[PDB]
């Protein structure tokens, strides 16, 4: 089941990662130039539409009818913006081409040979799908975490495929994961564009520099029974999940060990057995998050043995709703299911008395 999506899926985080990481310090020197501000405020970079590209293209030259739902959208880019984002594609080509090849692996070809600034426009667009309940879709958040990204920090590059509404194949890249960093050691080739972690529905999860992205080592939750040893994973940004409701879950169980950083590189730490309980508790109750930053995690997650679920209800997460999820908030854990239940049960509690 599902080795061609795997491989796709896996070759084109790869080749996305290695350019995200050579271009962020490039995408913060250069913000006036490199980064836009949507209509909700939020920034998009030349690395973000560069990745979507890539993925895309990548994806649409291995299985030419597939569906895919990406976070971004063409519209309004300027042409010296696009020619901006395929320079950015051609030169990390050069360098990916000569170091990191994969034999009979194609990322574009004559229907999609990405040569264009039209090619790139038309590839981007690809990505507005609305997804739902039935049939096959990919979703891709192309940088998870562009704030993170623009501070110099944690992001990752995150693709899931979708069937009959259920996250059936994930694939995260995270090209500044230094495990080191999270108490554990790195894998050689770590240095040059961080990690790969995936995982098929039934299959288990695993993971790989992603300079190797070919001797996997299969990953598991932890189990900690001293909750009071358990470490949380939190977003950095304060307008994100609401980080004073939080800590008020953590008080009431006494969980006062904490990481926070960006993307779904949380769901990476925690899949590998680094921490033990994911919050992401909405501000506002009328947000709906997006199903892009949280597909990928999901079947990692299951199958490195977690649970995830929303932050109120403690019903497993929908991906057959649409763009977004329904529900409110999202937590994840390494379970048992006790102490998820009680890590949910808390935070509907939080926010019950607001
Ligand atoms: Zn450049
Ligand atoms: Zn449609
Ligand atoms: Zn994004
Ligand atoms: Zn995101
Ligand atoms: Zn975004
Ligand atoms: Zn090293
Ligand atoms: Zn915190
Ligand atoms: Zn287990
Ligand atoms: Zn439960």
């Amino acid at each position: 089941a599902l080795e061609r999506e795997l491989l796709v899926a896996t070759q084109a985080v790869r080749k996305a990662s290695l350019l995200t990481k050579r271009i962020q310090s490039e995408v913060i020197s250069h913000k006036d130039s490199t980064t836009i501000t949507k209509n909700d405020n939020s920034p998009v970079t030349t690395g973000d539409y560069a990745a979507q590209t890539i993925i895309i293209n990548a994806i649409k030259s291995n299985f030419p009818d597939d569906k895919v739902v990406g976070e971004e959208s063409s519209s309004g880019l300027s042409d010296a913006f696009v020619s901006g984002i395929l320079n950015e594609i051609k030169a990390n080509d050069e360098v990916y081409n000569k170091n990191y090849k994969k034999d009979d692996f194609l990322f574009t070809n004559d229907q999609f040979p990405l040569k264009s600034l039209e090619d790139v426009r038309q590839i981007i667009d690809f990505g507005n799908y609305e997804g739902g309940r039935k049939g096959r879709f990919w979703c891709l958040d192309p940088i998870d975490g562009t704030k993170g990204f623009l501070r110099g920090e944690q992001f990752a590059v995150c693709l899931a495929l979708i069937v009959d509404g259920v996250v059936q194949l994930g694939c995260i890249g995270c090209p500044n994961l230094v495990l080191s960093s999270y108490g554990a050691q790195d894998l050689k080739g770590h240095e040059s564009f961080g990690y790969i972690f995936r995982a098929v529905r039934g299959l288990g999860a695993f993971y790989s520099p992603s300079s190797d992205a070919e001797s996997w080592t299969k990953i598991h939750v932890r189990h900690l029974k001293d909750t009071k040893d358990m470490i949380t994973l939190e977003g950095v940004e304060k307008g994100h999940s609401s980080h004073d409701e939080q800590t008020a879950i953590k008080n009431k169980l006494n969980i006062s060990k904490s990481l926070h950083l960006d993307s779904q590189a949380k769901y990476c730490l925690l899949a590998l057995g680094l921490a033990d309980v994911y919050l992401r508790l909405p501000i506002k109750l009328s947000y709906q998050e997006k199903i892009w930053d949280h597909a990928a995690g999901n079947v990692i997650v299951h199958e490195a043995g977690g649970i995830h679920t929303d932050a109120m209800e403690d019903v497993p997460l929908d991906f057959g709703n649409g763009r977004t999820l329904a529900t409110k908030g999202v937590i994840a854990s390494s379970g048992p299911r006790e102490l998820h239940d009680l890590v949910v049960s808390t935070s509907c509690d939080v926010i019950q008395s607001r």
